[PDB]
């Protein structure tokens, strides 16, 4: 994108996939049960809103807020997640949506009639992709609290089967390219450089040889695990996962049933029926089919999985250099296909929302073969998620700043997030419990 016509065409996509989020759901859908990773609905069209307002339209043009007394309650860092709660600290549904209205076409405003700077350029896109960040949080709440599908979404999944294009790939040993260009380091920044602080500044990395699945772990392999008792086999789980393993939790949070307090055997949107494996999407309980990727697990299941496959994780360095092969002074890619993003060659988009076979999507492919990189789930590494050595903050410091350390490191975009944003570059922090996020994985071969 960078051209007006793409900017422009990026920030309607966006609101009417917010817009439609909210419109379809009912009045009393709008007061959502409380859970730790969710937010309401209204109250994250207002906040990403507000983002445009902070970090655009005041931040150039010293522009009031459009209702100044919001800006403490919009505001993500200043607003405890309980609060957000409230119905009478924020404006209706209606009121939120007029509010929306008015920043985006301000926006569209501002882009046509003031320079495309660089400078400006940079905060359009931020803004706007932070706008579909919360277009995938919206669409995951649905999931965790058993809303029905967003009506652009195709939960069924592509019908679509399963080839002969798995196995492991090997990545030589070498001297690779992890990163993008500090902001300060590249005329690019706002363009052909731009990524999240995270992604800054980049390096170049000594690589060992290793052997990685040109394929993400599939619901039939992880079912074996699963059957086998894994869940109850504590020497497959580390020292965290056999802590998360005895958790108590309502393992019908969701299902529209009563609470049922108990421990995890299996995937928490897992349910078997008549000795049938079926899979919660959103409203719907449907069969589990054996060539999907398994999806929103924890990382400590994926690690689990590893240990009873003879398997491990790959790091994110490894996978990054999985997935797009850069060397420092050769010609750089930030998908595993190329240069220039097309929507047809990965799952995102709040479409298909990760139900497509594990080897579909060739033209998406890496340069190694592997399939899926991009899109269909984000990855679960070994890593934590850790600053790069020269970080430094982005304009908006609390994009990163959070989640080092407790955080792991999960890569490529999973089917919820937009592919408007995505790169190989980029780096989403999830914490290693979380069962309500469209994370999965692929294995590496054990050094
Ligand atoms: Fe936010
Ligand atoms: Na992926």
């Amino acid at each position: 994108m960078n051209d007006r016509e793409s900017l422009i065409q990026a920030l309607h996509h966006t609101r009417d996939r917010v817009k439609d989020l909210v419109c379809s759901l009912r009045e009393d859908q709008l007061s959502v049960p409380y859970h730790p990773g969710v937010n309401p609905p209204v109250w994250e069209m207002g906040h990403s809103t507000f983002f445009y307002e902070v970090f655009v339209l005041n931040w150039l043009d010293g522009t009031p807020s459009y209702d100044p007394s919001m800006d403490d309650l919009w505001d993500s860092f200043h607003m405890d997640h309980e609060d957000r709660w409230s119905k009478t600290l924020f404006p209706s549904r209606e009121d939120t949506l007029a509010y929306m209205d008015t920043i985006i076409q301000r926006m569209e405003d501002r882009i046509r009639n003031q320079p495309l700077t660089d400078e400006a350029l940079y905060l359009y896109r931020y803004a706007i992709y932070h706008q579909n960040m919360h277009v995938e949080s919206m669409t995951w709440c649905r999931q965790t609290v058993g809303y029905p599908a967003p009506p652009f979404a195709e939960p069924k999944g592509l019908t679509g089967v399963d080839q002969d294009a798995r196995g492991d790939a090997t990545i030589p040993a070498g001297r690779y390219l992890i990163g993008l260009p500090a902001n300060r380091d590249s005329d690019a920044y706002a363009t052909e450089d731009f990524g999240f602080d995270n992604e800054k500044p980049a390096f170049e990395v000594d690589m060992p040889e290793f052997s990685i699945s040109r394929t993400l772990v599939t619901n039939g392999e992880f079912q074996k695990f699963v059957e086998e008792g894994g869940y109850e086999r504590p020497e497959f789980w580390s020292q965290g996962g056999r802590k998360w393993l005895e958790r108590e939790i309502n393992l019908n949070f969701g299902s529209g049933e009563p609470p049922l307090m108990g421990r995890q055997t299996h995937p928490f949107h897992w349910r078997k029926r008549d000795g049938r494996w079926y899979e919660r999407v959103f409203d719907q309980w449907l069969p589990l089919e054996p060539g999907h990727p398994v999806k929103q697990i924890s990382y400590w299941e994926a690690e689990a999985f590893c240990a009873w496959a003879g398997r491990r994780l790959p790091s994110e360095y490894e996978w990054e250099v999985a997935a797009l092969a850069n060397k420092p002074g050769e010609e750089r890619r930030r998908y595993p296909w190329g240069n220039e993003m097309d929507p047809a060659k990965l799952d995102m988009d709040q479409r298909y929302m990760g139900r497509v076979p594990v080897t579909a999507f060739p033209a998406g492919e890496s340069p190694f073969g592997c399939r899926q990189m991009l899109g269909t789930v984000w990855e679960w590494t070994g890593n934590q998620f850790m600053p790069y050595d020269g970080f430094s903050v982005d304009m908006y410091p609390f994009m990163s700043t959070l989640q080092f350390a407790t955080h792991k490191t999960t890569k490529g975009g999973g089917c919820a997030a937009s592919s408007m944003l995505i790169r190989g570059t980029y780096r989403q922090a999830y914490h290693p419990d979380r069962c309500d996020v469209y994370t999965g994985f692929r294995t590496c071969a054990l050094s």
